[PDB]
């Protein structure tokens, strides 16, 4: 399932967030430059190497594949972030 897609419809149907939820949310989007190396081989190649990265490389008859990572944090929270990359910037 492309989760990036049910986030992008979470975020487009609720884009104000409810008073009383103690949960948050946000998304931004960040280009690096890239010109030593191809956007989509730097890519793939950190997501061949995602567990040196501390991430993780889940799928999504194309499965595209996204870099996810997860910790605790502090008032207590769990905090998690998910990266999908969307001719020299990445």
């Amino acid at each position: 399932y492309h989760l990036t897609t049910f986030l992008r419809h979470f975020l487009a149907h609720h884009p104000d967030g409810p008073h009383f939820g103690r949960n948050h949310i946000y998304q931004g989007t960040l280009e690096l430059p890239t010109p030593l190396i191809a956007a989509h081989q730097l890519y793939n190649y950190v997501a061949d190497h995602a567990s040196s990265y501390h991430m993780k490389p889940l799928r999504m008859e194309h499965n595209e594949y996204a870099l996810v990572s997860a910790w605790h944090s502090s008032d207590d929270f769990d905090v998690s972030l998910l990266v999908c990359h969307c001719r020299h910037v990445l």
